[PDB]
């Protein structure tokens, strides 16, 4: 499903997004932007390692999720990777808290640091009361 942007807001801060591991949710809400567009069936194959992202936040098949077909998977969600092609984002949402409690945080995404890390992100939030 393609979420609204004030719907995504109130749905991950029902989720307990707001504050974890020290996030805004502002900070969740611009990656989940730039990363899917808000879009849970988003996937982006990587061809050079073989790896497939999955979901509303584009979490990557050869550390977090199992689809089965990648090389070298960990899968530290414990988590098939169709969980996270679903309209409720409840698992992709406990697989990201997963990611984050690595030392790394929310800069294990490279699309963060290109597009959020030192910028004003307020206004994904903004007129969401949240």
């Amino acid at each position: 499903k393609v979420f609204e942007r004030c719907e995504l807001a109130r749905t991950l801060k029902r989720l307990g997004m707001d504050g974890y591991r020290g996030i805004s949710l502002a900070n969740w809400m611009c990656l989940a932007k730039w990363e899917s567009g808000y879009n849970t069936r988003a996937t982006n194959y990587n061809a050079g390692d073989r790896s497939t992202d999955y979901g509303i936040f584009q979490i990557n098949s050869r550390f977090w999720c199992n689809d089965g077909k990648t090389p070298g998977a960990v899968n530290a969600c414990h988590l098939s990777c169709s969980a996270l092609l679903q309209d409720n984002i409840a698992d992709a949402v406990a697989c990201a808290k997963r990611v984050v409690r690595d030392p790394q945080g929310i800069r294990a995404w490279v699309a963060w640091r290109n597009r959020c890390q030192n910028r004003d992100v307020r206004q994904y939030v903004q007129g969401c009361g949240v």
